[PDB]
């Protein structure tokens, strides 16, 4: 307990997205956006310190301790080797899936998706006037799964030149196996489409389950496919901004850093390059403890609902800190079902539907947070559901 | 007992751009890019240590608070009201200029800028497949000023739909009066053409000179002009990665704000926020102070000049921090110049064809440290001109 996972620093002041509408009706419990109600690793909290003692707050750059520090991470947690010159910072994922857009596709081209997922993926793609193309996932045995048959389907029929891959998946959190990553490969390297794979969860595979980043697949697949990935999501840092991708392949690399450029989208501030370096060298004694605490957060909340609520479906999360929940055998609309959560039970859930139609009558829980602040969640998820 | 001006604090171990030569020479003395060489104000050193305490370094939004101190410090510095609704935080003005490009024309569409002017103004036009329309200033009595007729001319054969206005102008650090601003205002409103004001330097008027935002010349410009700023240039803060466009208009600010959503450009990180709100409510003492130590270094840099290299031509800023040199009279070309003071002079100044073609044989000195230092830099200046 060298860590705090117990206690929840209090937010109500630092104007949050998480905690907003809490500071307006303080019944509220918030278990929605992804970032955590646990304090950051020490060394991280001491570097913004150490970064007000630099007195001058001007113009900095990515340091080759910064680089070094990417790449070390990655080479020790996700056996995935290159070089210094394929990492380009962008101050967030989402910024880097647009800039990606922009770059690899024109104008009225089709990008394709797994359904449902992350709202920024359909968000990204529509707004930038490309077609999107939603693959819809199979759920089999409580898991979601790619139809590989109906996705080469999807891919020709729409002449698909993008694909958006989200790895872990969000939601649902789906650690894809090598298996079913080197048939997406394949896929890709058949039709001639290029891969972004948003590996942001990529540290956060829990219960056995390991990541596999997707161009240690196979050695060809740097020739298509490109790695986004960050530290905030690991590391509960989404604030200060920073994030990058890995482009092993010269062309794709300079595509994209020309879009980034031309996007005017090529800084990062100073804290953001400070904390991304301080978490990556010192955080992986708070990752291993985070890690455990999550798995008994997940156990909980799985047998929880599964004694007070047993025709709640719960999707067992592989690996991020976000459990699916279905609640399609109640009988909810999809509104009703929102309504009831937030106004009667009182706690603030993403609306399921926000992921695509799939979502429907889901919603999606955040249980990185201490334990009693888990149970009560939980508590108030079954207190009012409909006979 | 009073801020400090006189002793730089050391930066050679923080990454910056500005010393980062020096680093690897240590004879090398930087005198190039707009930041300064003297330590931030206070509380704003205070605030970072206040975010490091808020123990969680997660996802937020610029606060009530933070949109009050742009409004209240627009409203008291330079006469200009307008609404919460209208302030729009981008993470940097660079950033804003090339969502506006996009945002306000299309491609093969003309863009106007004034030149000789800030580089990015050129590139981010160029970089977007916009056709460039460069204005050239006129330089009398020791002052740039604009050709109306040639500018009426420029925007009329070139169908412009865009105008990337500096003010106060960098480089030269022209201050335009409220007609100079009133008869741009007038050809934009003739010719239907989208005005840009960047006015990231009006805190930084020197020598009686006064700032005018462009809105605040005509009640009917707000209709077809949008402000841009920030608190970086004036309180040395561009690590933290803030800035705001003020647009009035409906209509331009939703297409703006548009834009900006489409290229995932619309989050800023939480020190972003911290230390612009901090500096606008704290600053107003320091900048006082700053001004009589700029003042200071620049009249001493014209007379140092006037007595030791009198062939030298300097434009006397009316405001920025920042000295144009003009070095036309002297047997050198551009490459020369360049190659004498970096390498003989060993000082690093920015070269004056960065910035368009009549900044041949010219430099752009930083006079924002302390006076010792600017002394220096201004001997090393001297030392080794040609006869
Ligand atoms: C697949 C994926 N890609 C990107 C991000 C966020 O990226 P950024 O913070 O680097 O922009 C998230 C976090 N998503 C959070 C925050 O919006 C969530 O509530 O789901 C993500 O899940
Ligand atoms: C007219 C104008 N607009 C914008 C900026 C910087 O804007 P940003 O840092 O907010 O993107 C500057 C600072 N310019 C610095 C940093 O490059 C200089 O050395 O000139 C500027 O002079
Ligand atoms: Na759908
Ligand atoms: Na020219």
């Amino acid at each position: 307990s060298k860590y705090n996972f117990q206690t929840a620093p209090n937010r109500l002041s630092h104007h949050t997205y998480k905690w907003k509408e809490t500071e307006t009706d303080p019944q509220l419990l918030p278990a929605w956006i992804a970032d955590m109600d646990f304090e950051v690793m020490p060394e991280v909290k001491q570097a913004i310190h150490d970064y007000a003692e630099q007195l001058v707050y001007g113009y900095t750059y990515a340091s080759d301790e910064l680089l070094q520090a990417v790449l070390d991470w990655e080479k020790s947690e996700h056996q995935y080797s290159f070089d210094k010159e394929d990492i380009v910072f962008v101050e967030g994922v989402v910024p880097a899936i647009s800039i990606a857009i922009q770059a690899f596709t024109k104008e009225g081209e089709a990008v394709l998706i797994n359904s449902p997922v992350y709202p920024p993926f359909a968000r990204s793609v529509r707004l930038n006037n490309r077609k999107l193309v939603s693959n819809s996932l199979k759920e089999e045995n409580g898991l979601f799964q790619i139809d590989f048959e109906q996705l080469e389907n999807d891919i020709v029929e729409n002449d698909v030149k993008l694909y958006l891959l989200c790895n872990p998946h969000n939601p649902g959190g789906r650690v894809w196996e090598r298996e079913v990553l080197e048939q997406i490969g394949h896929l890709c390297q058949k039709h001639h489409v290029i891969l972004v794979s948003d590996e942001i969860h990529q540290d956060l595979t829990l219960f056995g389950h390991e990541h596999v980043s997707f161009n240690t697949v196979s050695p060809d697949f740097k020739d298509f496919a490109l790695v986004l990935s960050s530290a905030t999501k690991t590391f509960n840092i989404a604030g200060t901004k920073n994030s990058y991708a890995i482009i092993e392949n010269p062309t794709l690399c300079a595509q994209f850093k020309h879009q980034q450029l031309v996007n005017n989208h090529h800084e990062v501030s100073s804290l953001g390059y400070i904390a991304t370096e301080t978490a990556y060298r010192y955080g992986k004694p708070w990752l291993v403890a985070l890690k455990a605490v999550l798995e008994e957060n997940i156990q909980f909340a799985v047998e929880y609902f599964a004694q007070e609520a047993p025709r709640l479906k719960v999707m067992k999360p592989q690996g991020t800190y976000l459990i699916w929940l279905d609640f399609s055998d109640y009988g909810l609309t999809d509104d009703a079902l929102f309504t009831l959560l937030h106004d009667q039970a009182k706690v603030i859930l993403n609306r399921g539907s926000d992921y695509g139609s799939e979502g429907e009558l889901h919603a999606r829980l955040n249980i990185a947070a201490p334990k009693s602040l888990v149970e009560e969640i939980c508590k108030r998820i079954v207190c009012c559901l409909p006979k």
